[PDB]
């Protein structure tokens, strides 16, 4: 399950069902289903590497998503421990954040990810 939320600092931030642990690295496997491939990624650092590309209409019709509003190129993305949750934080090519409507419509987009067979 993922919630929107916002972080320390006000900033765009969503909250996924389950302590770092869970979903960090189980993460991957929904980044894959919503057309974001993980390349690398460190456990020290909760950090991880994504190269994501928009899939078409009827890719996000097979997953039962809507568009997340993110456009190709490479993200970088940031898990912290909420002990009972993850806080997850999306960075953009350019080297920064992404807003509230482009997470809030991340938060569907995982949603179906999480539920979605892989």
């Amino acid at each position: 399950d993922v919630q929107s939320a916002a972080d320390d600092t006000g900033l765009p931030m969503l909250v996924v069902r389950g302590p770092f642990n869970v979903v960090w690295q189980r993460l991957p496997a929904a980044l894959e289903k919503v057309g974001m491939k993980v390349t690398d990624s460190t456990r020290s650092q909760g950090n991880m590497a994504v190269t994501y590309k928009p899939l078409s209409d009827s890719d996000w019709q097979e997953l039962g998503a809507s568009d997340p509003g993110l456009a190709s190129g490479d993200y970088k993305l940031q898990v912290g421990d909420l002990d009972n949750r993850s806080s997850l934080q999306f960075i953009d090519p350019k080297g920064h954040t992404l807003t509230q409507s482009q997470n809030d419509a991340l938060v569907a987009v995982f949603q179906a990810a999480f539920s979605k067979p892989g």
